């Protein structure tokens, strides 16, 4: 995966319907506050999300939400762990924690169509 | 804002409650599916809602959604469009279309908290 | 449609993609706080989704947001006005205003799965 | 809750930053295909949801998103299980799902503003 490369993003865990991904707030990944973009954070939710998902078989996402609890300072360790929450016929919905030092400091959730 | 940089993203239009960015989808923006990953187009929503938002005196995002469309190929242009729904006095909430080819690609909604 | 019946409410305007239902929030809408309930108000917006995109033919709703402006008081006359966003072949996705006294009190964003 | 007790829901427990809330789905709850209404089961997640962020002290909802899973018949008995995702100062999170015989019929995420 491009992007997830990109972003330095890697893989700690795969499984059947999850998959944890683990990246750092590097100085590319700041926003206009000095802390980490919303769009890293969903950007690794999401890569989650993408990966859990389509270990059921190819699978794009159709709406996915992100709610943001603390912001996070430069050099902070997150991991994005997804989980299945329904399992449909030609859709599906996964939780996606995002945990940095032990808490949870983001939760995304997100729908995908089965292709 | 360093992560707007990183993604090439360039601001073509700011006012009071709005903001337009814009970008391309490049090689390392790509997915597994060899397309726009869903973290770039979000990442490209999320800084016209920040700055639309931002406007307005110092705000953080409490929750977004995302709503995909169409799923976009290397090099498609694309351009964020915020617009302000809702002004309060401790929250706003902003809605941002994704448009490319002159057609809404994606949907993003977001609501910030006023600092 | 039984529920909206037992509501109260009322469809204004049915046209292709686009739809607006009108109801007044009366004693068995009201929540502790004593004003409109979360649920009266979307059951409204849901309600004038529901009719839009049922306008496209046949399809279910898989995924809603309801972000919550202002409070509504007994008495209130409200309308619930949707409009098309997207329409593909395999989903649709619609955008809601509930209005009352010219205020935007909630916006609503739902997409269904075509059937 | 006046539109609570009109829908018939029935508090079941009620515990620091949690709550369940059970009905049935009854003839006044149908929409036209016959199954249980979304506004119904939002309704009904959306009272759990209010009951569970109250234990915490008063607060407004913001943002909520319903992710609708499988039908409900007349007659069906469902449950809405709030629980706590995040507390911080100003705002609160839960997750609620909605469950009939066993199995998730919906799930519901919200946000409330902390007063
Ligand atoms: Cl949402
Ligand atoms: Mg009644």
């Amino acid at each position: 995966d491009p992007f997830m490369e990109a972003l330095g993003l890697k893989v700690l865990h795969l499984a059947p319907g999850e998959a944890v991904v683990a990246g750092e707030v590097r100085a590319d990944h700041l926003d206009l506050h000095g802390t980490a973009h919303g769009g890293f954070l969903y950007a690794l939710a999401d890569s989650a999300f993408a990966l859990a998902s389509n270990t059921r078989g190819p699978a794009v996402a159709l709406s996915c939400r992100m709610d943001y609890f603390r912001p996070l300072g430069a050099g902070a360790r997150v991991e994005a762990r997804a989980v299945e929450v329904n399992l449909s016929r030609r859709t599906a919905t996964y939780r996606v924690e995002v945990v940095s030092e032990g808490k949870l400091v983001a939760l995304f959730t997100g729908t995908v169509f089965r292709l």
